[PDB]
């Protein structure tokens, strides 16, 4: 019974701008990443709280590494349709609400199953849980992001789907202190009408089977790991001397 409308001409065109700015914001070679401050790897085989804090061995990379994503995201937003119809308020309040969720989506291109790590080339930006451990993070976190890492992977989206997921993700109407919460709405709207038209004609089968809903409900976990980062990060910022170790863009976004 189930009909399928085709993608309007405007539907084609804001699928190829998102495909675009993902391409000029995501470098799929991760050959920037030489420039960031060198990742550190202390011997810690019994995961030790007090070392790990005393050490934050990985967390000028991993830092690094995260500001430079908040940059590129900063970035793809910008090339949303619709986004820079927003007052520069909202559109601040959607960029730091939503920057670590956007992190984890975009990610999941260089998580890999093969090892469960996300593998940007050799062993020197090679990241597994052990190394979010030496950042300072803690089982609570690392496990339902690992968990979500997966459930994303074999979903097998599109390219088309995983750039408007991202979209989605960012022009949410329910973030605390929006103004505008119903030009969001609209923009948002638009965007998912464009995902579920994609997956009802484009999207095969069995893939495809109930696919914008299991899309839905990856943007509630996000809100979920948004909330257990914000708490660990709150109590990282405790170690002494920690602010040197971050960057002033994460230290905005995330105190
Ligand atoms: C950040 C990106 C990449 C990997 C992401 C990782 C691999 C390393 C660990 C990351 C950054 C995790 C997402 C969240 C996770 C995190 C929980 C975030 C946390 C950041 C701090 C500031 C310490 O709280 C440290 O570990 C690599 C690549 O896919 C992109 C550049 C992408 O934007």
């Amino acid at each position: 019974d189930s009909l399928r409308p085709k993608l309007s001409e405007e539907q084609q065109r804001i699928i190829a701008i998102l495909l675009d700015a993902h391409h000029k914001t995501y470098d799929p070679t991760y050959s920037d990443f030489c420039q960031f401050r060198p990742p550190v790897r202390v011997n810690d085989g019994g995961g030790s709280v007090t070392l790990e804090l005393s050490q934050l061995s990985m967390l000028p990379h991993l830092a690094d590494l995260v500001s430079y994503s908040i940059q590129k995201v900063i970035g793809f937003a910008k090339m949303i349709p619709g986004f820079r119809d927003l007052t520069s308020e909202d559109q601040i309040v959607l960029l730091k609400s939503s920057a670590i969720e956007v992190i984890m989506l975009r990610s999941n291109e260089s998580f890999t199953m093969d090892d469960m790590s996300w593998t940007c080339g050799n062993q020197d930006y090679k990241y597994r849980v052990s190394d979010v451990t030496k950042a300072g993070h803690s089982l609570e976190l690392i496990e339902p992001l690992i968990k979500f890492q997966v459930g994303l992977k074999k979903l097998n989206l599109h390219e088309e789907e995983h750039v408007l997921l991202m979209a989605i993700c960012i022009v949410s109407p329910d973030r605390p202190g929006v103004q505008d919460a119903a030009l969001i709405e609209a923009i948002q709207d638009r965007l998912s009408n464009t995902l579920q038209t994609y997956i009802r004609c484009r999207h095969p089968p069995p893939g495809s089977h109930l696919l914008y809903a299991k899309m839905i409900q990856k943007l509630a976990d996000l809100r979920s790991l948004n909330e257990e980062h914000s708490k660990q990060y709150r109590c990282l910022s405790f170690q002494p001397e920690c602010s040197m170790k971050l960057t002033p863009l994460v230290l905005e976004v995330f105190g």
